Order: structure tokens, then C-alpha cells, then sequence
């Protein structure tokens, strides 16, 4: 069987061992086009810790799964979630990793309304994250609210590195149709080799989401959302009349059809929109935790 071959290779890369020996009361907290995640008690301390759980028979492309335990291995960093463990459990694998209490930014952009102080901050701590990474040749190609964590304090993390790829001088471009398709670059959906600028498009995607609730062609299904994003100009904000100029400048960088003139994100980093960045203070009260009381 290529599963019980699959499984011998997964071994190969892991810890050894298993935490259920470690860990108490897994509760299911959502879950991802890859698998399902959990929040643990770690026994000994009462620590909590999230638990990514990922069936190997039920990927797209499973070999895609080592992904995880390139990021947890080699591109740990304070605005990526920390990655502690990988172990191959039954026809599983499971990483443990920091538990995000803050929990998605999607539930904040379906049930609120960010202001600027609040959208610089993400976008802030996500090009932060990304400078790093596309520095390394690391692409996320799966950035969405869904894939922004927080922390109870409201600080700022990318997760969900299943659908990630390096590129390097030996393999400068990747041609992979990946990520999801409303956030999808142009280039990419175009099937052009492309780079990190992909993840740049996705962001400006995100602050859409952050802006408007939903990113644009929500509403058509995703082949024909696809074909909209390649063929049309760059999508326009429902709620243009609503966002400073600088927001809009800002924006503007990210959503470039041409990947050769969108900007970086080593070069956003310094755009005068992000000097409105809050402190992560100014995210707490978004949190579902926090909004009713
Ligand atoms: C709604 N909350 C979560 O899903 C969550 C919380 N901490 N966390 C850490 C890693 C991953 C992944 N991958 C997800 C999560």
C-alpha cells in the first residue's frame, strides 16, 4: 500500500513517541482543509496546547504534509505559532504546538468591524512574519483571516503552513495551484511560476476580508470566482468611501496584477499606513471573549 509506505516515510521525519502518554482532555476547537485541531491539557503542568490532528489517506496531496515539520524544524519566529512536536499517530499526523487563546481573525472579520488602528496592526505583524520568510524562499501561499491567530493579549501570528514551498537560486519560481481560491494570486490562478509576491496579493485579500467582511466573488463558487480574479482588474473595496487615503495607498500596493510591481514585503514594512498600528492591546477587544462583556 502506498498508505503503509507513506507512513513509514512520515516516521522517517517526526518525534518518536506519543502524546496522548502527556496530554488529557482533547477537545475539538475547529478545523482546516488539512484536518482538525484540538486544544489539550499537557497533565503535569495544566498547560494548554493545541494539537493538529491530519489523516494521511485524506489529503489532496499528502506529501505536502512534510510542510509542517519543515517550518516547525527550520522558520520558528515570534509572529509564527511555535511548533513543539510532530509524531505519526495511527494513520495521523499530530502537531503539537502553542495554543492561540485569541483563537481565528476570521471570527473577528464575520461578526465585527476592525478600524485602521486594528487592520495596521495585523498587517504589521503578518509582513513582519512574511519578511522573514520570504527572505528564507519561504511562500505560505494559504494566507486568509483563517490562517491569523492571536494570543489572549492580541499579539499577531501566522499559522497554517500545510500548502508552503521554498524557492531558491536553484528553484527560483514555483507553478503549484494552491492556497484558497478568493485569495488566490492572479499569476497563480494564470499558472505563471511565481514567488513570494503571492502571499502579498493574498494579504491585500485579507484586509478586503478586514474592510468588507468577505473577500471579493464570495458569493460565486470558486472555479468561477477563479476565472473572475484572472481576468478582471484588481477587486475594488464594497466600502471604498469608508477607508482613509492611506489605507487605500496601502492597498493599492498590494493588489498589483503585475507580480514585478507589487510591492514586497520588506518594502511595506516602511509605508506610512502601518505607522496607525495599534499595540496588541487594540485587538483584545474584538475577541469573542471580550466584545459581549
Ligand atoms: C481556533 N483556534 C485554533 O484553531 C488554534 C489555536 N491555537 N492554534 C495553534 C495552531 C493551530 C494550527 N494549525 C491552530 C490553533
Amino acid at each position: 500500500s502506498s498508505h503503509e509506505q507513506f507512513r513509514a516515510a512520515l516516521q522517517a521525519v517526526v518525534d518518536p513517541g506519543d502524546p496522548r502518554s502527556y496530554l488529557d482532555n482533547f477537545i475539538k476547537i475547529g478545523e482546516g482543509s488539512t484536518g482538525i485541531v484540538c486544544i489539550a491539557t499537557v497533565r503535569s503542568s495544566g498547560k494548554l496546547v493545541a494539537v493538529k490532528k491530519m489523516d494521511l489517506r485524506k489529503q489532496q496531496r499528502r506529501e505536502l504534509l512534510f510542510n509542517e515539520v519543515v517550518i516547525m524544524r527550520d522558520y520558528q519566529h515570534e509572529n509564527v505559532v511555535e511548533m513543539y512536536n510532530s509524531y505519526l499517530v495511527g494513520d495521523e499526523l499530530w502537531v503539537v504546538m502553542e495554543f492561540l487563546e485569541g483563537g481565528a481573525l476570521t471570527d473577528i472579520v464575520t461578526h465585527t468591524r476592525m478600524n485602521e488602528e486594528q487592520i495596521a496592526a495585523v498587517c504589521l505583524a503578518v509582513l513582519q512574519a512574511l519578511s522573514v520568510l520570504h527572505a528564507q524562499g519561504v511562500i505560505h501561499r494559504d494566507i486568509k483571516s483563517d490562517s491569523i491567530l492571536l494570543t489572549h493579549d492580541g499579539r499577531v501570528k501566522l499559522s497554517d503552513f500545510g500548502f508552503c514551498a521554498q524557492v531558491s537560486k536553484e528553484v527560483p519560481r514555483r507553478k503549484s495551484l494552491v492556497g484558497t481560491p478568493y485569495w488566490m494570486a492572479p499569476e497563480l490562478i494564470s499558472r505563471l511560476p511565481y514567488g513570494p509576491e503571492v502571499d502579498i496579493w493574498s494579504l491585500g485579500i485579507m484586509v478586503i476580508e478586514m474592510v468588507d467582511g468577505e473577500p471579493p466573488y464570495f458569493n460565486e463558487p470558486p472555479l468561477k470566482a477563479m476565472k473572475m480574479i484572472r481576468d478582471n482588474l484588481p477587486p475594488r473595496l464594497k466600502n471604498l468611501h469608508k477607508v482613509s487615503p492611506s489605507l487605500k495607498g496601502f492597498l493599492d500596493r498590494l493588489l498589483v496584477r503585475d507580480p514585478a510591481q507589487r510591492a514586497t514585503a520588506a518594502e511595506l514594512l516602511k509605508h506610512p499606513f502601518l505607522a496607525k498600528a495599534g499595540p496588541p492591546a487594540s485587538i483584545v477587544p474584538l475577541m469573542r471573549q471580550n466584545r459581549t462583556r
